[PDB]
């Protein structure tokens, strides 16, 4: 069918870019370098929902993301994960972990509020991840 | 090199067997219905460190295995991650959901110290799960 991003992705995150299958989103949250990949294929809640060759896709374009954000964000460690529990579209978070940030060694996801990015951030790490996302097209 | 499960990892599941690529463990919380798959290939931390095609043979097996676990636990929502935080082993997670299961709609990682298998509810589930480990040979 037709793909619609959900609107609380639309609510979390500020549009990045677009890779060959998936929409580029950045978790409105400074706090970690955070990118969400979105399949844009319509009603798939699950990775194995996707045709062999689309799950093929979205690891070739999540490993290069991964990879390419550890070298941009110089992290200490990746946090891949595909969740989803209140919202049903399939997406895939990337998170750049520091053994200095402030939820090491626990998990991301509810350890305290998000801070929204500034404007002149949001472009700046727009403009930083520029030529990876080039690579994912 | 010579791969060898991390202690951690050892010390915190019980091995169902292998994959084709894997070792099969049991995460051993009885909580959630939580099984890890590990590459057995030594030195890696993340995904994209393995090369392609071992790449590709994990997603195939993290997909068979998580389509099997939902319709096996009658599961609501999979969730699949690798973070190793702590652990620096590449491993990746596969926990079934329910709605109002514990810890509902939160990540599971960090919110309650494992409940161990008994004896007997360990050769329970793996015999419940033997058919979906022999899927991934
Ligand atoms: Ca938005
Ligand atoms: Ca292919
Ligand atoms: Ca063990």
């Amino acid at each position: 069918g037709m793909f619609q991003l959900h609107e609380r992705l639309a609510a979390d995150t500020h549009k990045l870019g677009e890779s060959r299958l998936c929409d580029v989103l950045l978790m409105n949250d400074n706090t970690w370098p955070w990118v969400i990949l979105v399949p844009r294929v319509s009603g798939i809640r699950e990775i194995y929902e996707l045709p062999n060759e689309q799950q093929q896709r979205l690891l070739f374009e999540s490993s290069a993301l991964s990879e390419g954000m550890m070298e941009l964000f110089g992290g200490d460690k990746m946090n891949v994960a595909a969740l989803g529990n209140m919202v049903p579209q399939l997406h895939l978070h990337h998170i750049v972990r520091y053994q200095g940030d402030p939820a090491w060694p626990g998990p991301v996801w509810g350890k305290q509020p998000p801070v929204p990015y500034t404007e002149e951030q949001q472009a700046s790490v727009k403009a930083k991840l520029q030529p990876l996302l080039e690579q994912l097209a």
